[PDB]
């Protein structure tokens, strides 16, 4: 029985091939555990208070008729479950469940071609060798979030190996084109 | 497509004209997305664990007949959504939704002239160049929160420019004079 | 209009008479805003991430018949509202609302003479002059929590002065002798 | 009346017999306060922001038919009550209540022999002598979580002594073999 973490804490991972492996180049939207999800991958420069946060940047007009040049809307990535405090040894695909509280609630494969936004990702977590306070950030514009895609796995096992050549790799999978909001609407009247 | 944040994290912002641009001189109360909101602006001395908190300081007599010289009441500014963890590159207008849980629940344009309070704002966030732990504070007395006002935008775009000459600038906009509490009461009997 | 905090953040407080003024010597239980409350006072060695936490230490037998020598039970002091992140310039009386989720739910003035417990208080908050990480702790045994008592105020105003000679001072006030649990039971059948 | 913590904060504990006493060698599952609970013990290398987090590592196939080599699922250990911020002077047995939100919801004494998983525990808390940022980790594979076991106590009292020779010691106690999920199902139809 090959364990991932030793009783004394040492991780049994083998990493195998510039900060190009910190964040995946694209993010995707697809189904996982019955939910449409915004996903992107996180690695390392290769977890002391390692926390992740995501914001949606976009222009929008409020119902009051006010135009907001660049408004920030939160993107729940675990803050409500502690899942945002990452145990970050091997690559992790961060998941944002699209629900009625999400800024992507009414985003559909069709609306994506019209919408213009920017998902900013911020990772903070004191370093391993100095415990120093560092922050890495990334961004995903509208054209960098792939609807109907899924990430290829990077972990396998006589070592627990990470294949970083597939870090940024995704592929298409049958996915409804509807937005979660349209889905709740359909099911309600297609029931 | 000019992006706000580069794939490697660098921000594409141009700041353009003493810590006078950290907090806006006044705060305002007006409608945003269907809700009466207490708002004030945040900038920088020009975000590692950049967090904001707001407290309402005021004297009050409890129902037990006890007079509290200076009582502190919390002012929700995102603690319940993670929105209080700021991504603070360009100016941000902090929003406090006035609801049944807010200390301003029954504050009306009329009561404002009678009430006496002090909103203290506290910003904490390790610095960029040393990652050091710093804290900036500000205050807004009753006469410094403008009912029926809205902040002028400061961002525009071939750069993403911040015009700090309008940082403290606000203007009047038609706003109901009622307190959120009176509003729920009216709607209930004006329905 | 004398303000508590200046626009630039400086506090306008005058402190006036060994770490004897960090925590009040006793804690009390009495009514505030219609709720029976456990209270104790916090000062300073005279707030960068200044947070407070309270635990109840006591022996107890679980319903499974297991005797727990020293069990720790949480004492909510604002963790669910952000109120536990203290803005700590002048003395503050920490409040623990006794409800169905509190370990003191069924504690009555009568049971107090029988019960044996220990409320441990832990304060953490990077220091002002170095921003260093410090922690101060205190304890209140059963005989150090005064039922039917209230703390004397310490703040007044041409300065905003703190009189630390009354820091530890409390006095008796008419208070129901019932536990919050008995109170909900009475009201239910005395309605 | 021997108190656990002095008024000035000093702890009145006597520790009595390599980092072998940081985490208990096994974890157990048994009943405490009417709930089936995953438990393990925490000690010290012998609490400034001392926080604990637990993750469940395992392979799983999503309903979409996707095989996840090593998926991480959160294990609630107090994040929703503040109980995860440990006051860590004497040994503490961390408790994870198995409910509908837990990854062990449907784990039974029978399924345990079939299941393969890994509970990773991560403890973070600035040190006492330097206030430095340290992290200790441990792991419990499926064969290291004992169903129907309970930990022996380690505390007693003319000192408040910790007997670390029983730190890792557990014993069997009558415990239902059903998973919490089967239990809710039984009670529903055995009512």
């Amino acid at each position: 029985i090959q364990r991932y973490v030793r009783k004394d804490g040492k991780c049994n991972v083998h990493h195998g091939n510039a900060e190009t492996l910190v964040f995946s180049t694209h993010a995707v939207i697809s189904m996982r555990d019955g939910k449409l999800c915004l996903m992107f991958r996180v690695g390392d420069l290769r977890i002391v208070e390692a926390s992740i946060r995501a914001k949606l940047i976009k222009s929008k007009q409020t119902s009051e008729g006010e135009f907001i040049p660049l408004n920030q809307t939160d993107i729940n990535v675990g803050y409500y479950t502690g899942d945002d405090r990452l145990f970050l040894v091997s690559p992790l695909i961060i998941s944002h469940e699209i629900n009625q509280q999400s800024p992507f609630w009414e985003i559909s494969k069709a609306q994506l071609p019209k919408e213009e936004l920017e998902i900013v990702v911020i990772l903070e977590g004191m370093v391993e060798a100095t415990g120093m306070t560092c922050q890495a950030r990334s961004s995903y514009i509208t054209s960098e979030i792939l609807w109907g895609y899924r990430f290829t796995p990077v972990l396998t096992l006589g070592f627990y190996e990470v294949d970083y050549n597939s870090f940024h790799e995704t592929y298409e999978t049958s996915t409804p084109s509807l937005s979660a909001k349209e889905l709740a609407e359909l099911a309600n009247r297609a029931e």
